[PDB]
């Protein structure tokens, strides 16, 4: 329909890297620009268009079920096709990601009203705490 | 007018790349920092200052009417000057960008509740889909 | 209580750079990703998880009193430690940053309704202007 009025949120960006390569875009900006998602608001009027694009960092999404190994390609970091399996050790979520790096995984649990997530790769561990809001 | 209380939004950024170059800033981070705009909140009180800065992704605005050729500076891509002309090809909004690049343009249409935008340069095509939320 | 449904806001990110360095992550993304804070949205259903993490640009806060030397670690810029002292030069706020780079400092003042900020390092000068909202 000729009507494009409304606010539109990006759902998929396909071959944005290849499109930028055809535009003689250097490697530096391309790697960050792909990480981005945009939301378009399009005021229209017969033939007159006003299009406002706002850019934000993309949305990293991991969708899984406990106990089943699923193939997840981490497009938000190093795009590796790790086969991730998450298990319950009590009520704490421990995940092991089969890949090139050893002892690679993460742990997610809750303490009252704060969420603790520890990402582990080798001997290094990053501890993040989240507040519900 | 020593009083600096308020929230200030960045209006112009001059020679920020040169300033960063004197600070030994890497090339990739510099390219992102220019793409950014900042808003500074400055709680004050005689000599005491409390300063909060938020950096966000500038906003790309393209305003056109069908059938008129407008000058477009694609700042959020390859900073090139293209002469763009948009026409109606059925219910698909087709734009041709006459410039240094040959088959450069895009096609925009609506199919129910998703907005489809296909960006083309030469033989490469970027496929984006947007959902109205 | 294993229940992780809700929207969670990040409170602390510890050793995320060290975690990424073991992942062969690029300094460019690492410098930005550390500058980033994340928000996790976790709607669940028995064993099914959906986790959406979106990042945003850290804030960076400088709190000072005129005539008092404060220690400034220039985060989100060149990660350098400077001893900064700010003074009043007329109605212009002048700061001198003692560090590895010479002639480093900034001046910020107001002329009616715009906030002017001049960042100086060596021979390069960055001039920013802010409008009150």
């Amino acid at each position: 329909t000729r009507d494009q009025n409304g606010t539109w949120e990006m759902e998929s960006n396909e071959n944005f890297e290849g499109y930028m390569k055809a535009l003689d875009i250097d490697f530096a900006t391309r790697k960050i620009a792909v990480r981005l998602t945009q939301t378009k608001v399009i005021d229209q009027d017969g033939d007159n268009f006003k299009d406002k694009t706002t850019s934000t960092f993309r949305n990293y999404d991991v969708d899984f079920t406990v106990g089943v190994e699923f193939d997840e390609y981490t497009k938000s970091l190093d795009n590796r096709h790790v086969k991730a399996l998450v298990t319950w050790e009590g009520d704490v979520l421990v995940c092991v990601q089969k890949g090139e790096k050893e002892n690679r995984g993460w742990k997610k649990w809750i303490e009252g009203d704060k969420l603790y997530l520890e990402l582990t790769c080798g001997d290094q561990v990053c501890r993040q705490v989240f507040k519900k809001k």
